[PDB]
């Protein structure tokens, strides 16, 4: 759930889904 572009974030809100 997350564009991964340009300024994106790392982790628990896009990149991962922490769980």
């Amino acid at each position: 759930a997350c564009g991964x572009g340009d300024g994106c974030a790392k982790x628990c809100a896009a990149s991962c889904a922490a769980s």
